[PDB]
């Protein structure tokens, strides 16, 4: 029963002190997450604009969106962001670290390579512009 109450803070898990992985918005970044498969993400920049970090004295989390459903967003631990780079690539081809073979996340793959591999605006264009609740 390792989560009493509410566990700490969000899903009770921090990252560390990095000195690898630094990626801040208008990017694409592969992202994993704590008790989650491997995820193709936009690193995006929410209402707070301008700053892009949330940091608690000597560890530190950027905002990202992840190419799920609908899509998601939250604040994620920076230093589990890859570059980038997509679908033909060895770690998110078959046989790749990032591949899982979930239609979502093969699609993000082809969405994220879309983006990434031409224009800002093919990206920012789906950003998480879902419906304007802020």
């Amino acid at each position: 029963k390792a989560k009493n109450l509410n566990g700490g803070l969000r899903r009770s898990v921090a990252p560390a002190a990095p000195t690898s992985s630094d990626f801040s918005p208008g990017d694409l970044v592969w992202a994993k997450m704590e008790g989650y498969p491997w995820w193709p993400s936009l690193v995006y920049n929410h209402p707070f604009d301008g700053t892009f970090i949330r940091e608690k004295g000597k560890s530190v989390r950027v905002h990202v969106q992840f190419f799920d459903d609908s899509p998601t967003r939250g604040w994620v631990s920076k230093r589990l962001l890859k570059p980038y780079t997509g679908s033909k690539s060895k770690e998110a081809q078959k046989g790749g670290h990032f591949y899982s073979a979930k239609p979502e996340i093969l699609r993000a793959m082809q969405r994220a390579d879309e983006a990434l591999n031409k224009d800002k605006i093919k990206r920012l264009e789906l950003a998480v512009s879902d419906e304007p609740s802020e």
